[PDB]
């Protein structure tokens, strides 16, 4: 059992170990391999603002719900254990801020210690009239990503730098299961037209100060459009901006203020802190995500593709859970091929 | 008016600024400045793990309740200032965690989203079972040290190094008022023996993953002797040592060790965190804060002293209101001299 895994981002390498931990013991050979053309820190998920929430609103699918909380609950065990910071995980207490009452949000429960915020604590954000506190969790992609690797490499599963041109190329060079997790390029090895690229740009700064994130909502601009504060594990995130349809890899001059000005009048502080970066990245958005089987016809053989893919703007928020459902399908697999 | 304010601590520092604001635009010729012989970072106030929140237990005078009280809402007025974390004020959540259920603190009002914790929050610290949740307010007193005297500076107060022998000396040299912010060592310009040391040590660590404040309690060894972690402004504070009548101003290996293996029972992932200093101070210990009036006769002028020492563990925690309360004790040694406001 030949197994590619395409990406080395969140989704690629969680499926990777997933898989891994959980046939390594009773399949043998089992061989899993990494392909992607960009490594940690040069994929999307080394930019992700680093924060586990949902969007505002149900999914579509219900079965999205549950992978976030699956994600949410498999992250908060790891509080307590010595290695928890090197993971890129700690817990963090934060708030949200609407300019008008909202309906509760179906994770409500999911976080720790959700209430509505007291008018006490709302004058200490005057633009805003209504929110909620809770505690969460940091999950810095960069970290994760370094953690996962090297958790990946000690289990045998080996990296190859390369660009797949094909999902047919990667079954001819000898894979049995394709586990596709591209991200934002998918359209590239099969078309796929409503995966569109969400475009966000984040500032990071110096303020070891802020303790505390901060998520501003704006209901008539769609979201993450509004000021946004995340404290990171070395630094803090700043952003403001997510775009779909725009494909722009550079940073540009007109987001770069809606960031600075926004998070400066949430958080006046700012003014004393230090520029350490600016980037962009594309969320991988679609109406839901694609995680499924498909059968693909080459040569003599049928190989398997898996999809994983279309995460939007919480990949980091829902990847477990992903990661287990990749894992299970992959156990049906097994099966019809009389493997296990 | 010639004021001395004695102590450039929280205490001193505060009460002079707080003076000076209400009493300059009506009192020409106000003349107020402060001796000391330590200043930032060298005070015990500079040590201070940083962190709003009083003693479990209530106090024996209940003026310090308010005393807090009005701390917290002066330092929660602030935020949303640009100017908050250039004073050494940010924001921040935590935990105290307990071996048994006790009883709500009476300052369970005055912090923000106070609750008990729920058994998945508790999953996160092993050893207890029993805890609060609420969100308070780092005050970082080597920064707020600074901010204050940049303050006083620019109103025309001025600093003196001076290490005082007597109120007598200091009324000699023309002094009408001295207000007495010594802290634990008020006892050498007049005793008190109601006054003891509250040894404290801390280890400072760079660890800047970790956001929130968490403070264990034993409720049989006595208040802050049980690992406790504050998160600062650049820095983390490990404690769990404070220990009265103890005067040894040098480090100790097994408060050392006490703390450091103590904390990384609690908070495991300190096994990465680099050492960035160890330091020792001393609490001001007394059953209750001595804030008062007292008149002192050397030849033939009455000189007022305003006493305000004794703030423990929580002198941060408490320092406005008692600020405050000097300077309402300041306008009736005003109006007794038939001046007004
Ligand atoms: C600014 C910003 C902030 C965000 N913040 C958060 C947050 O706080 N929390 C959260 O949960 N989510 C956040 N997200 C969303 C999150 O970043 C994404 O959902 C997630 O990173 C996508 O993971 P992925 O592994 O699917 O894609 P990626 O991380 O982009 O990984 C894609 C991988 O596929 C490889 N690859 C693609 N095509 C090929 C090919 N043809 N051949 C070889 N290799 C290929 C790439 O090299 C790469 O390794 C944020 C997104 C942005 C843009
Ligand atoms: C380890 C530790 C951690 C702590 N953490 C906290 C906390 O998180 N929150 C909190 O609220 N409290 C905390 N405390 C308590 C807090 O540090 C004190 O209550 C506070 O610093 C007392 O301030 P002060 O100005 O009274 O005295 P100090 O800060 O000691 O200042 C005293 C001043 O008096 C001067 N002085 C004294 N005698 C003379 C003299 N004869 N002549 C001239 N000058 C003189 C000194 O030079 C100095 O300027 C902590 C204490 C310790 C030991
Ligand atoms: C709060 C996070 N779950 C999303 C943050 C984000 C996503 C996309 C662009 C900027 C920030
Ligand atoms: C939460 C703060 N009030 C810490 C106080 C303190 C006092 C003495 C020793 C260590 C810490």
């Amino acid at each position: 059992m030949r197994v590619v895994v395409i990406g080395a981002g969140v989704i690629g390498l969680s499926t990777a170990l997933c898989i891994h931990e959980r046939y390594h013991s009773v399949l043998q050979p089992l061989d899993v391999k990494v392909y992607a053309d960009r490594f940690t820190p040069f994929t999307t998920t080394d930019v992700a603002a680093g924060l586990w929430q949902p969007y505002t609103s149900e999914p579509s699918n219900p079965q999205e719900a549950n992978w976030n909380q699956q994600t949410f609950n498999y992250l908060l065990s790891h509080i307590g254990s010595p290695n928890a910071a090197n993971m890129g995980l700690t817990p963090v207490s934060g708030y949200n801020l609407f300019r008008e009452a909202v309906p509760d949000p179906y994770w409500k429960d999911m976080v720790l210690g959700f209430r509505k915020l007291t008018p006490r604590e709302l004058d200490m954000f005057p633009d805003y009239r209504y929110g909620w506190f809770n505690t969460s969790l940091i999950l810095e992609g960069r970290k994760y990503l370094q953690w996962l690797t090297e958790r990946l490499t000690e289990r045998g599963v080996k990296f190859f730098l390369r660009k797949v041109e094909s999902f047919e190329e990667v079954a001819r060079g000898g894979a049995d299961v394709i586990i596709n997790c591209t991200g934002v390029w998918a359209g590239v090895l099969q078309p796929d037209p409503l995966l569109q690229p969400g475009r966000g740009q984040i500032i990071k700064v110096d303020a070891p100060w802020l303790k505390n994130f901060i998520i501003t909502h704006d209901l008539e601009r769609g979201i993450y459009n509004s000021p946004l504060i995340i404290p990171g594990l070395q630094a803090v995130t700043l952003g403001g901006t997510f775009q779909v349809g725009n494909w722009n890899e550079i940073n540009n001059i007109q987001d770069h203020n809606t960031i600075w000005e926004g998070c400066c009048r949430l958080e006046p502080t700012l003014k004393d802190a230090k520029i350490v970066g600016e980037y962009t990245g594309f969320g991988p958005v679609r109406p839901q995500v694609r995680l499924e089987r498909e059968q693909l016809r080459f040569g003599s053989s049928n190989t398997e593709v898996i999809h994983n893919y279309g995460h939007g703007g919480y990949g980091l928020t829902i990847h477990w859970g992903c990661a287990l459902e990749v894992a299970k399908l992959f156990g049906k697999v097994l099966e019809e091929r009389n493997l296990l």
